[PDB]
């Protein structure tokens, strides 16, 4: 007759590690470790995104002729940008400060391209020859769209002047250019004015602009530049330009109508008619895990990302330090399904394995909670933002990358220590767990049994079933089965 | 006859947290975390701030006419601007590499301005008609007071060809201007010459300026412009300039006299009378804790700043795991206190509780320690820092935008899980301490006495109060009382 | 007859800290921070670093004729420059973009210098005539040696037109310039034109200069200035001048051969004969810890850099939380040298120490298992990179120092705390194993022999060197030795 105090044990294979032990079976263990994506690019909470396929935002902002499916874009989600996109500037030349109109765009969720200068506004120079085979439409000469180039008409430019008052309530954005000529021939056949400039204003901006009129290599087949510039035009304010020729002029300008977080994504991934509510530019995310190892870059409710391939919480015991299990007990018990912690009873009136629910419990509760805390510590975490720079800007861009890069290694650390850590603390809360109710037991039973030191109590006397159950309610009444055990002894 | 094992309990409600378990009440705890202020702005070590009020650092320096009680300012310990200062630039333009201005006056405290070209140094220039409705003063027009707008005297604008010398020992700032006219007519009527040219020379400086005569949008009534530069001129060099119209001289300079920690507060919150240590935008701070919650922004002696709501490390036990705390040992004692642990005994000469000197000064000791040690490690932490950048800088204010709330993000999760596992840790550590005492006193007694289960110790001899003594005393006498204690083992 | 379990003890003064306790004597202990160096600059890897001595990246590039010593310099591993090289411009200018220069030369390790435009290509220009008193060379006026400043030729400079196709497979650093003249007077002396222009055009690059004829402050006794730029040209693009005056045309190039990791260090520390896999601007570390405290900017596989003073991490026992340790057992044994945990045995044979294999091996494994998961979770390290700015870039200046010293005080903490908590953890873990070796023995021996509390067990009969192996390896025969015990009780 014998009441025994065992742990539980499983055939789970699930590994967890700690500070000094790797791979430790346990019975029961928590991955918090996202690893998979469906490999397409989705909507983003029921709206799509804008996909600029082979076209850049510059030649969709300017109007490149090979992105006319662009003309006019619902609103987006996000913008996905191929790394190199064949349709950028056409015509040779610049966009100034294009690195701070992504950043722009990126907070803004919708365009509404409207006409702010009809090509009727013109009457005294040429609107229908500003053609380059460079940017070419159904194999013949175009241009951009959104600008208008102006040239000389019966051998004459006069000087334009033209305002315009921006009528919205909404800012416009707003894209002009200037021609470098290749040479005094050029600039003579094109706008007769030999010297010439552009002046533009408005409340805050005081620019002009002078062709450089020089020898250049040839890219797209041309000699010739366009340097583009854009402002935005607030709601009450005109833009006044003036000019005397090499005016690459605004016909359409871009109402910013929506405002909101977005990015543009480099990925090259196709849509796939699907909705997420976390993308990557490798593919959308759907997961409960507080952790994902997909990519930095990221838009919407996402995981925190980490360069882990591994995150496993251990909330189980140690499959089959406080001196229990694998200690003076030995072996877990795979008869026992119910509870983590318990009894195994043995008597002549029968056999069997009981929980302690009190004890498990607590180890419930207490395991349970560890886990829920350690998801709520990682919810502010660094997120990585797409910045964008120029070939010039090379510091700040190392800068940039050393800085996501830097946190992204402080949290992969942050992640990796703590699950170790609370790995060993949770098995070694599980080993004693196990002895304090097999001190329970004992110092209670006393001389009534002789303890084997296996996690069993030979009973010197006999126990009824119920005597069984008395001890693990935890109490017992020890004078009542005091004779029997001093006979039984010698 | 009984002597027990016991630990501290008290009337306190003191909550900590733990990994696994929440609002764990404790008797004794300390709080790391100031979360008030006083909601006003005061004088850093007896040093009052210069609140600009409605005046911009562009308005003081270039002397806005609004802004003449700041033409003989004392020292500061730091400048409080508003958000958005109406009296800032008066005559519509810009002031150069202002961001970077601001940052030079942040290690600034105190400047003297000194007269460097006087008046009487135009004796060919008009000096008394570079007024505009613009800068109104007193119902008239006006203009900036450091700097001099010169017109055409006797219908004409002689070339100016000036040199000042730095003589003194401190560094020169010196601020200069351009004016954009409107037209060519304008042009004339101000500055006979049509073609004008500013040219500024030091031993770095090699500056030409030529004005931008174009049609821009009114803003303060005015559709000119004034663009303003600056430069440091070192101990011993010269400035030179020339020009022949559109120039804004100096006047007026200011010497560097006094550099040092200082910083541009934004703040519209009042100046309250009052003195402190450690300042923020919304209030100043007068705490001896490590850490605070009031803004990320401060300046003087000042704690740490993290997000945490709420930040209390356990110093004492756990109110009313080895197993003895709210273990065997049902609950603490109310009547034990003059220490955290101890005796309880009963004889025949009456009852008393009884503190263990040795084991609660060695707890003492351990929980100052690590309290000690908590606060030494979190001595070097991210201090927030106020830096400024204009409308096409936005890259780079969202890259230092996102470096301040990461670091911020990284060192509040460390306080908060180093707070969470060190508290974790102290309870487990009292827990332990009661249980080595514990077995101490069941190391002397041997079968002398029983063990009861709930901590207390039946002796089976008569033991008095010299005997409990010695029981506290470590020196109980094993061998004097064995044969009492056998006979009554039956 | 006896048998006492109990632990290791030495002459070790060696100290760690824990998080209650600092100074804490232990028997084995392993620094983990390398605090020497030998104050020299060495080769890495066998390849000897460019020591440019007083001259700067710009003097060495554009040949200012004191610095005739890098003619021609072999392939390096990284680049010194004094902090305030005497050797710079010798005629005063600038170089335009030169924190961006040495950014992409801080990733270059080998230039191979070319003959790109010799001066047979100047037939109708002075190419003997552009020195100056400001560059001189052996008591005699000259100039920059990869730039020539070329002057009119009998009273006349026509305007030139040259274009350099790059017919190298490789990328090409050119260099050239534009002089500022000091009045109309000198700029007709020099270039016969006095309205003057330079042109400079690639496929990317379409830049056009002026000369601005200003009045300067006279620097190394010039009032003059020289403004100096450069590009990389492509491998099969071309670059296009134009100019009728005041240029310093491109004479030598430089082919960017071989590209690799390099760094610019700034230190007047000598080279010393050295080789090392490890180098820092103050001397080379020699060194396998983990960490060091020497500098935060290395080059090479070198340790990861922290601020800390002393890491030393706990790997044996404290010497002479579960109370074995200086609890019951009270005292480590000098005569137990072949392990951490074992037995002393007191017969009739005989005494004498022995070590349990199994615990000491136990405990060897995970403190190795410790070691090793500390310093392969500090692999990820913040790794600080020179990154240079200009007077008025001290706002990103500002937000690169704060990022850099943000990272290392992260990363400097968190090796504090992670060996504090880790030593604490270290030593209970030695406590908690002489406690379960303690008890193992007990529960074996049970009733016949004594539970002195010191330790030690006496043995109620007759225990040979067998008996007494026979507890060491787990095979105590209790059954054999009963009778035996019960008949020595009373
Ligand atoms: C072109 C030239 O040498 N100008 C010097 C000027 O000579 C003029 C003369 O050519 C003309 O015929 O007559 C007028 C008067 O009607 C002038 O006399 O005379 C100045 C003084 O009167 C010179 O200034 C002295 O230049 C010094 C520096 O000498 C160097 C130099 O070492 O940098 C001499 C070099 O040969 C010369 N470089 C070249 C390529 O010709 C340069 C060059 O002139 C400057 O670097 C360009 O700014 O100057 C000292 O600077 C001294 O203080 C100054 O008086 C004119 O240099
Ligand atoms: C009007 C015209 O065609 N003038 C002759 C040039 O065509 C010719 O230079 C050749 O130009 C080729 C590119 O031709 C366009 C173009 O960019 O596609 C055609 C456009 O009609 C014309 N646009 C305008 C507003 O005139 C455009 C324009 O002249 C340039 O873009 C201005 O920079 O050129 C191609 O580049 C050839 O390599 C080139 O020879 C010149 C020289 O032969 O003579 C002109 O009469
Ligand atoms: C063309 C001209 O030189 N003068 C007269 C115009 O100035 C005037 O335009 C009006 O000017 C108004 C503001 O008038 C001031 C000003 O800024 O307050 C008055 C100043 O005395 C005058 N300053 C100087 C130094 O001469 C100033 C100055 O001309 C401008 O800043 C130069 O940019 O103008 C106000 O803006 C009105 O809305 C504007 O019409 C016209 C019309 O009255 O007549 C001109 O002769
Ligand atoms: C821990 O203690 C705090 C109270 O000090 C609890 O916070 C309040 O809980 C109630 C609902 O149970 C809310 O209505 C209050 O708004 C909470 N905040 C207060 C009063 O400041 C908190 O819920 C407790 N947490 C647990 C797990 O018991
Ligand atoms: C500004 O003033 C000082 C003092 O006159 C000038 O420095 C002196 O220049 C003369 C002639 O060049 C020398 O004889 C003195 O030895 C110089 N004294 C000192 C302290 O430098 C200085 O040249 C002037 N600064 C400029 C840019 O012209
Ligand atoms: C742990 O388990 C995985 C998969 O079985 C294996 O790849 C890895 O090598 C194991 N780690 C160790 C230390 O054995
Ligand atoms: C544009 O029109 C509105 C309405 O009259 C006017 O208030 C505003 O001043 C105009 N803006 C400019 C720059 O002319
Ligand atoms: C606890 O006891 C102290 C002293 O008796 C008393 O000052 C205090 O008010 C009590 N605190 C509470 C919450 O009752
Ligand atoms: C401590 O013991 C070792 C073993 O011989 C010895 O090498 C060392 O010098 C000793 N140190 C002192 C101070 O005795
Ligand atoms: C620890 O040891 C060092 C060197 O012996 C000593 O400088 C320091 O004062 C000691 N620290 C404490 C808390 O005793
Ligand atoms: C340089 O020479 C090659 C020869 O193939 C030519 O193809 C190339 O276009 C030239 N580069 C320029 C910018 O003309």
């Amino acid at each position: 007759d014998q009441i025994c105090i065992g742990y539980h044990a499983n055939n789970s294979t699930e590994q967890v590690d700690t500070i000094m032990e790797k791979n430790v079976t346990v019975t029961h263990a928590q991955d918090i470790l996202e690893k998979t994506h469906n490999g397409k690019l989705c909507d983003l909470n029921g709206v799509k995104p804008l996909i600029l396929k082979d076209c850049s935002v510059a030649g969709w902002l300017l109007g490149n002729p090979m992105c006319d499916e662009f003309i006019r874009v619902p609103e987006w989600s996000y913008i996905v940008e191929r790394a190199n996109p064949v349709n950028d500037l056409c015509y040779p030349g610049s966009l100034n400060d294009y690195e701070e109109l992504k950043h722009l765009l990126s907070r803004i969720n919708h365009f509404e391209k409207i006409l702010i200068i009809p090509k009727s506004s013109w009457p005294n120079h040429e609107t229908s020859l500003g053609v380059s085979a460079a940017c070419p439409y159904q194999g013949a000469p175009s241009f951009f769209r959104n600008v208008v180039w102006l040239i000389k008409k019966n051998d004459a430019y006069p000087t334009i002047k033209i305002s315009y008052n921006n009528t919205n309530r909404e800012d416009l954005l707003i894209l002009w250019g200037i021609h470098h000529s290749n040479n005094a021939e050029e600039q003579i056949n094109l706008y007769k004015n030999p010297t010439t400039y552009i002046s533009v204003g408005t409340s805050t901006l005081n620019q002009r602009l002078v062709p450089k009129i020089a020898t250049r290599s040839q890219v797209n087949g041309q000699r010739g530049r366009m340097d583009f510039f854009w402002t935005i035009l607030k709601p009450d304010d005109a833009i006044h330009f003036e000019s005397n020729g090499n005016f690459i002029a605004p016909e359409y300008a871009y109402k910013i109508v929506k405002k909101g977080d977005s990015t543009i994504m480099k990925s090259g991934v196709e849509y796939g008619n699907c909705n997420t509510k976390c993308q990557t530019p490798v593919g959308a995310i759907n997961s409960s895990m507080p952790f994902h190892n997909i990519h930095p870059l990221t838009i919407g409710e996402c995981p925190k990302y980490v360069k882990s391939n591994k995150l496993v919480l251990a909330t189980g015991l140690r499959n089959s330090l406080f001196g229990a299990i694998a200690g003076f007990i030995e072996g877990g018990w795979q008869g026992m399904v119910d509870g983590w912690y318990g009894y195994h009873h043995s008597n002549e009136q029968g056999s069997g394995y009981a929980a302690d629910k009190e004890s498990t419990q607590k180890a419930i509760d207490g395991v349970t909670n560890k886990v829920n805390s350690i998801i709520d510590k990682m919810n502010t975490q660094f997120e990585a933002v797409g910045r964008e720079f120029n070939n010039l800007e090379r510091r700040i861009e190392n800068l940039n990358k050393k800085m996501e890069d830097g946190f992204l290694d402080v949290w992969t650390y942050n992640a990796e220590l703590l699950v170790l850590m609370e790995n060993e603390r949770t098995l070694d809360f599980h080993d004693s767990n196990v002895k304090n109710l097999y001190d329970k037991v004992r110092l209670q039973l006393r001389d009534n049994a002789k303890e084997l030191g296996n996690g069993c109590f030979e009973f010197y006397h006999k126990c009824d079933n119920e005597c069984m159950e008395s001890v693990r309610n935890g109490t017992y009444d020890y004078p009542q089965y005091s004779e029997e055990a001093r006979l039984k002894r010698e």
